[PDB]
């Protein structure tokens, strides 16, 4: 109850809406705050798309080495890796890493397309028992994050449970799980978010997200020092369409829910 009040006060000062889901796998205890409300996933959805490709590769062993053409007309708003490979190709492995570790939007679009479109990424979540996740649009419009819009949303509880199944559970084959975890542990975008609220000695694999209405997200699997692993989802969105990102809010939330662990 103390943590709930701290998160409520953090939220008040932030001026936005905060969603938190922490799963402690030591005993399956949880800290939940607006955990059943819907939030625009933004780029945190790229974990689901990469996972669906990994699942597909479980029956197509050389799948991750297949080449995908990168076209100039594919470039959108944020293409840090794909812009370097225009007029060439990238493997699905490289596209998965680019989406997860640099939040490349072209890579996400290639991941979505390869599994049949957003409805197939959603079908994958259903296959995992996730009835809340829904992916409706491609990059970049899936990040609009309009209040009241259910497109491209999920709840902190649903994503925390699915991330547990993906990174610590049996959603993926163990070889594919290891690749997903390795990729997420190599993320370059998360130093100011969840990671920033945890001790430096803790190992973090995370995927961040940014969108309209100042939406600022992060989902992580965490191996604390001398503790069982944790799953943490911190979603944050704001009332103003042009609101600025608040990664500091996610760091504060992580510090609050891990205080005293
Ligand atoms: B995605 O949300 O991830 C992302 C991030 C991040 O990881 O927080 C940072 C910068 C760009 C991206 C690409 C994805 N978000 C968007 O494309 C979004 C950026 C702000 C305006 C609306 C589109």
């Amino acid at each position: 109850a103390d943590v709930q009040q701290k998160l409520a006060e953090l939220e008040r000062q932030s001026g936005g809406r905060l969603g938190v889901a922490l799963i402690n796998t030591a005993d399956n205890s949880q800290i939940l705050y607006r955990a059943d409300e819907r939030f625009a996933m933004c780029s945190t959805s790229k974990v689901m798309a990469a996972a669906a490709v990994l699942k597909k590769s479980e029956s197509e062993p050389n799948l991750l080495n297949q080449r995908v053409e990168i076209k100039k007309s594919d470039l959108v708003n944020y293409n840090p890796i794909a812009e370097k490979h225009v007029n060439g190709t990238m493997s699905l492995a490289e596209l998965s890493a680019a989406a997860l570790q640099y939040s490349d939007n072209v890579a996400m679009n290639k991941l979505i397309a390869h599994v049949g479109g957003p409805a197939s990424v959603t079908a994958f979540a259903r296959q995992l028992g996730d009835e809340t996740f829904r992916l409706d649009r491609t990059e970049p419009t899936l990040n609009t994050a309009i209040p009241g819009d259910p497109r491209d949303t999920t709840s902190p509880r649903a994503m925390a449970q699915t991330l547990r199944n993906l990174t610590l559970g049996k959603a993926l084959g163990d070889s594919q799980r290891a690749q997903l975890v390795t990729w997420m542990k190599g993320n370059t975008t998360g130093a100011a978010s969840i990671q920033a609220g945890l001790p430096a000695s803790w190992v973090v694999g995370d995927k961040t997200g940014s969108g309209g209405y100042g939406t600022t997200n992060d989902i992580a699997v965490i191996w604390p020092k001398d503790r069982a692993p944790l799953i943490l989802v911190t979603y944050f969105t704001q009332p103003q369409p042009k609101a600025e990102s608040r990664r500091d809010v996610l760091a504060s939330a992580a510090k609050i829910v891990t205080d005293g662990l």
